[PDB]
């Protein structure tokens, strides 16, 4: 029921062909989206009904380059705006249409949208879109959301029918009466931030956001800060309380962690329990990730060990791929904190600095790697390597950082005949995508679902070597493989053995 969005922005999907299923797998059944919610480059005939469940977005909401006439986000109530589009917009709609009926967005239909916590609104170049200019946006922007930008492009090729006659003030998201925007902020008697009506008795509890059922902290539709079992509070109750005469620690049975905008009893899988009582993915400076014997993580004081970092972290924040100039940074690593990527640039080198192209022996630095905290993206690989076995010892991909905010594992355009990633056991989060891997077999010979740890993640694949061809050539799994499942040819590539093992070999 809770999932994250992506970070593709206005960039084309790596595999547009599977993009709609990606969204389907990610969002069907998801009420709350962490991070930003982005729908970009979707076709006219896309079916997006799986988005009908979304109620809240932690970050910004972006609709762009879609030819989609309708986007079923009418249930959305609040945009929290942790990140803004172009650092300014909580919500933005761009280029959703064509230059038989034309494609492009016609209505927003955000009838349940009541609030923008922070950030403005940007609507541009959407020639088929109506009523973007009727919404009394100042009523939606939070009281303290003074970045009340309304960059609304009203240049439309499509004529707009007036808003249903039942809409007071003709403020609507679409023609229907149901698409009329209720005014609940600038119309409140008593001067309260939010209300249900013209009376002061209609005022929402002061700790409430995006509207209410009443004046109590137990009467809100969405909390300003945290939702503790339906109760709105500034913060989650402390995990430990104190007797200040002696400063005795008293773990609080009612104490909760802060995650998202709600209170939890424990951090979600792959999240770390901080000393703060917050759930993170990344520890504060001078704290380290510690894994408990029960498999969960926490941030604890570190004194501090040298830590191996990947792309997206520390001095590698600006680095897009591992280059030949970065290899030594992984020497001696078992766990890398960050992402890795092997893109043509890695293998082309860098004429601006005359960096040599990455050689296959330099990838040996990763043979000792057991865990990556970020994502792995390969779009280029030496053709001398028939597989990705240099990472055969990689057991865990956590997906803390996702490629374009979506993938924890992506492989594309490769000549590898098999993956060979025999140690992989878990894909902690994120999507996996295999595409255009012209010569790659053993795609459906892997019980892929066994390494997925969430209903909101799945393996997507397209245009790879057809299994039909792999089958015709006998690129089948060894008869001693559990379930007939493997990562590549031979007794050593089995996901598990039905037999005794000798080294990597299933033997009988």
């Amino acid at each position: 029921q809770v999932c994250t969005g992506t970070d593709m922005k206005l960039r084309l999907p790596a595999s547009p062909e599977t993009h709609l299923d990606m969204l389907r797998h990610l969002y069907q059944g998801c009420q709350v989206v962490q991070g930003n919610l982005e729908l970009t480059y979707l076709p006219t005939n896309a079916s997006l009904s799986f988005l009908q469940d979304i109620q809240e977005v932690q970050g910004y909401v972006l609709i762009a380059h879609n030819q989609v006439r309708q986007v079923p986000l009418q249930r959305l109530r609040i945009v929290r705006g942790t990140q803004l589009f172009e650092d300014n917009y909580a919500l933005a709609v761009l280029d959703n249409g064509d230059p038989a009926s034309p494609g492009g967005l016609r209505e927003l239909q955000l009838r349940s949208l009541t609030e923008i916590l922070k950030g403005g609104v940007l609507i541009q170049r959407n020639p088929q879109l109506c009523y973007q200019d009727t919404i009394l946006w100042k009523d939606i922007f939070h009281k303290n959301n003074q970045l009340a930008l309304t960059l609304i492009d009203t240049n439309r090729s499509r004529a707009c029918h007036p808003c249903s006659p039942m809409c007071k003030g003709s403020r609507c998201w679409g023609e229907s009466s149901e698409d009329c925007q209720s005014l609940t902020r600038t119309v409140c008697a008593g001067g309260c931030a939010r209300c249900k009506g013209p009376l002061p008795t209609d005022c929402c509890h002061e700790q409430c956001a995006a509207g209410c059922t009443g004046p109590k902290h137990s009467d809100c539709l969405a909390c300003l800060h945290f939702n503790h079992s339906g109760i709105c509070e500034l913060h989650c109750p402390a995990l430990v309380t104190y007797n200040t005469d002696t400063f005795e620690s008293m773990p609080n049975p009612e104490g909760r962690y802060t995650f998202g905008a709600s209170c939890v009893t424990a951090c979600p899988y792959n999240y770390l329990s901080t000393d703060v009582g917050s759930c993170t993915l990344v520890c504060p400076l001078h704290n380290q990730e510690v894994t408990a014997e029960d498999g969960t993580q926490r941030c604890e004081k570190c004194p501090c060990a040298r830590v191996c970092y990947g792309l997206g972290m520390e001095h590698l924040r600006e680095v897009r791929a591992v280059t030949s100039a970065n290899i030594q940074e992984f020497a001696g690593c078992k766990k890398i904190f960050g992402s890795l990527a092997f893109l043509p640039e890695s293998f082309d080198g860098d004429p601006a600095s005359n960096t040599a192209p990455l050689q296959p022996e330099q990838l040996q630095v990763f043979e000792t790697l057991e865990e990556i905290t970020g994502y792995l993206y390969i779009s280029a690989w030496p053709d001398s390597l028939p597989d990705l076995s240099v990472f055969q010892n990689l057991q865990v991909i956590r997906g803390r950082i996702l490629h374009n905010g979506a993938y924890s594992l992506t492989l594309q355009g490769l000549g590898i005949s098999w993956l060979g990633l025999r140690s992989l056991r878990e894909l902690g989060s994120g999507l996996a995508l295999i595409h255009h891997n012209t010569h790659l077999c053993f795609v459906h010979t892997v019980p892929w679902d066994q390494l997925f740890r969430n209903p909101h993640q799945a393996l997507l694949h397209t245009a790879n070597r057809p299994e039909d061809e792999c089958v015709g050539e006998g690129l089948a799994c060894h008869q001693l493989c559990a379930r007939g499942h493997c990562w590549g040819p031979g007794p050593t590539q089995c996901v598990n053995c039905s037999q005794f093992l000798r080294g990597q070999e299933c033997v009988e």
